[PDB]
C-alpha cells in the first residue's frame, strides 16, 4: 500500500490538492491543479519496475511512468513553477512530467 | 456559481466519487471512477454556449463539451452501464460522454 505526498514549491496554494487525501492504500489517488488535467496514481499493471511493489502514473489520459517501492510506499510529487512536477518514492530515480493545460 | 451532483445508475458504488463536494462555487469539480480517466468540470473558456454562464467538461485531458446555465447552476452527471455518462444543467440539451480506461 502507498500514500501520496504533495510539496508545493510553485506557489499553487489552494489550486493544488490531493483526492482522496490522507490514505495509505491500493485505491487510485488524484493530484489536481486548477486549469490542468489531474495526475492519476493507481495500480494499473503490469509491473515493469524492479521493486516488489508499484504505482502507475497517468498524466491526464496518458501513461506517464511507473514508480516502484518497498515497504509502505510514499510517492512524493514536488511542484515548481511552469507546471513542473517531480515524482519520487525513494526507489529508483525521480521522474519528471509537465502538467497538461485543459483546453 | 454552480454545483455538481452525481447519480449512480451503473452499480458503481464506492468506485464513484465527487471532489471536493456537492456544494456550489466556481472552482473545478472532479468526478472519478476506479480505472478510468477522471472527469473535470471547470470554467475553462471561451464561452461557446448561449447562456450567460458555462461549465466546461473534460473527459481526462480532452474537451468533451460545455454546459450552459442561468441563475445558480447545477450540473448533474448520471452514470449507466458501459461507462456511459449523461450530463445536464437543465438548460439546453443533455450531453453524453463515455468513460475512458486508463491504459
Amino acid at each position: 500500500v502507498w500514500s501520496v505526498q504533495i510539496v508545493d514549491n510553485a506557489g499553487l496554494g489552494a489550486n493544488l490538492a490531493l483526492y482522496p487525501s490522507g490514505n495509505s492504500s491500493t485505491v487510485p489517488r488524484y493530484v489536481t491543479v486548477t486549469g490542468y488535467a489531474p495526475i492519476t496514481f493507481s495500480e494499473i499493471g503490469p509491473k515493469t519496475v524492479h521493486q516488489s511493489w508499484y504505482i502507475t502514473v497517468h498524466n491526464g489520459d496518458d501513461r506517464a511512468f511507473q514508480l516502484g517501492y518497498e515497504g509502505g510506499g510514499v510517492a512524493t510529487a514536488t511542484f515548481t513553477a511552469g507546471g513542473n512536477v517531480s515524482i519520487s518514492t525513494g526507489f529508483g530515480d525521480a521522474q519528471h512530467l509537465t502538467l497538461k493545460k485543459l483546453a
